């Protein structure tokens, strides 16, 4: 039984013989390298008194999906400062009163605020709304907007879904089918961005028209996954259509970036609302196929895993990601190895640190009984 019934988090590292106090050391040094004055590794940068942002540090731009991550990452530390500086400027250079995507959030910002696009990126939206709430929470809902929490979170999911009805815009879930997707106007879907337990949590808390859907598209999610990861490898593909195949008509077909975040996104469901036969399987399918590979060596693969010379650009957020799966299989061949591999891995220093460290916190945070689920 998950952690929503029974109010207690797994602390994996302690289970496979991790002292509290090293684990306690660990996940605080871990949020420091990333938030803290700690220049090689960090992500997150500060702007005045009221304002800050997590930097793709590879693309040198602002994210919805780090900004997303950022407030996850700070509800989940109780760091409302941090929360507010990050949902502050979201709100103030990335929400959209204008064109077909008005209501949603520019995916990508220069740091002086500058919108690069006007297209959204729906993982994002889904995240400040699960993050929204937790602060809700977490905190009550600020007497000054933006800050009414539970307010933008149920506004934004309002969107998410009825998108269109009233307008010239598009809804990030199909209708018929229950699912996200991969953008508003599209038809295909992302396996990564599907996290049936954040749909759990918002048919408890969303507006009250839309809760049956969201049960509806926790359960289709589920379902999506099976149909999209290889059965033999595990592997999941960057994009794929609604039937689960891979969409490679952009080169997104195959094993790479988005793609590490299902093994965590199925590690945190078990945690939260359960272990599965499927799920435990899946992982061990996965850890499997990485037992015999070095992290060195890490490539793209296809999903039936043929490799590609392409080298894996993020390896220290694969890495990170298959050890939080381990809370999918608990007991597996692999999963004390994965979950020691991490804890011998140090947080990524360089130009394309941002992705893997963001991986590496959600993974510390998971595997230590942190990652939790916050409560009216
Ligand atoms: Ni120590």
């Amino acid at each position: 039984e998950g952690a929503f019934y029974t109010r207690e988090y797994r602390n994996l590292f302690k289970e496979f013989g991790y002292s509290e106090a090293e684990i306690q050391e660990r996940v605080k040094d871990t949020w420091e390298q990333l938030f803290g004055d700690n220049p090689e590794t960090k992500i997150y940068y500060e702007v005045g008194d009221d304002l800050g942002y997590l930097l793709d540090t590879g693309n040198l731009d602002v994210r919805t999906e780090g900004m997303s991550y950022g407030m996850m990452m700070a509800v989940q530390m109780d760091r409302k400062d941090i929360f507010d500086r990050i949902w502050n400027w979201t709100m103030k250079n990335m929400y959209m009163t204008e064109g077909v995507h008005a209501g949603y959030f520019a995916w990508s910002c220069q740091p002086d605020g500058t919108k690069n696009s006007w297209g959204p990126a729906p993982d994002g939206e889904e995240y400040f709304a699960l993050a929204l709430f937790f602060a809700s929470h977490r905190w009550g809902d600020g007497d000054e907007q933006p800050f009414n929490y539970s307010e933008q979170a149920r506004k934004l999911l309002h969107t998410c879904v009825h998108n269109g009805e009233g307008g010239p815009g598009h809804p990030m879930w199909n209708r018929d089918n229950k699912l996200i997707k991969f953008i508003p106007e599209v038809e295909f879907s992302d396996p990564s961005f599907h996290l049936p337990h954040f749909y759990e949590l918002f048919s408890l808390w969303a507006n009250e028209e839309d809760r049956v859907f969201w049960k509806e598209a926790a359960e289709a999610s589920r379902e999506y996954l099976k149909i999209a990861c290889h059965p033999e490898t595990g592997l999941a593909p960057e994009y794929a259509y609604y039937d689960g195949t891979p969409n490679d008509e952009k080169g997104y077909g195959h094993f790479f970036s988005d793609s590490y975040r299902v093994a965590a996104n199925i590690g945190l469901d078990a945690e939260w609302f359960g272990g599965s036969e499927w799920s435990a399987e899946e992982i061990n399918k996965i850890q499997a196929f990485f037992a015999d590979k070095e992290p060195e060596d890490y490539r793209r693969y296809k999903i039936d895993g043929e490799p590609f010379e392409e080298k894996s650009l993020h390896p220290v957020g694969l890495i990170a990601t298959n050890a939080m799966g381990s809370l999918a299989s608990v007991d597996g061949p692999y999963a004390k190895a994965n979950v020691d591999l991490f804890w011998n891995t140090p947080v990524r220093t360089g130009n394309r640190r941002y992705y893997d460290n963001c991986l590496y916190l959600f993974a510390m945070l998971a595997l230590s009984g942190n990652f939790k689920i916050w409560f009216p």
